């Protein structure tokens, strides 16, 4: 059990255009393409991503690729977020994963607003942060997207994967 594999059981896999639990349009395993309400926006974002003229429908070895550079997009950006990275830091392996998964999903910037959570996690107060994410618009408007996350940020195992 891996970054890779817990990221694929979370957000699946969708080779055409769907809106997501927050209602923004994504393909993959969870590529979100453009938080714009418009379909045809998204629809340019996704030719503009593989290099070609889809049409909104891709293959799974462009979806592997999407979602190679989606993990790697995502741990880049905690590193270079000033507030993210010395909490990431803090973390053992296992919580290390979900917190990529956490970005993955809910973006840098939406990770980084969540202040006493971010504190809470550095102090080691594992039971109040998975509390308070617990309570978060990302959990009620996402839930079994987010619930084996968060479950994990509290047990610092896999087992809510197994
Ligand atoms: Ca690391
Ligand atoms: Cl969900």
């Amino acid at each position: 059990m891996n970054i890779f594999e817990m990221l694929r059981i979370d957000e699946g896999l969708r080779l055409k255009i769907y809106k997501d639990c927050e209602g923004y349009y994504t393909i993959g395993i969870g590529h979100l393409l453009t938080k714009s309400p418009d379909l045809n926006a998204a629809k340019s974002e996704l030719d503009k991503a593989i290099g070609r003229n889809c049409n909104g429908v891709i293959t799974k070895d462009e979806a592997e690729k999407l979602f190679n550079q989606d993990v790697d997009a995502a741990v880049r950006g905690i590193l270079r977020n000033a507030k993210l990275k010395p909490v990431y830091d803090s973390l053992d392996a296992v919580r290390r994963c979900a917190a990529i998964n956490e970005v993955f999903q809910m973006g840098v910037t939406g990770v980084a607003g969540f202040t006493n959570v971010l504190r809470m996690l550095q102090q080691k107060r594992w039971d109040e942060a998975a509390v308070n994410l617990a309570k978060s618009r990302w959990y009620n408007q996402c839930p079994d997207r987010a619930k084996r996350v968060i479950t994990t940020f509290r047990t610092g195992t896999w087992d809510a994967y197994k």
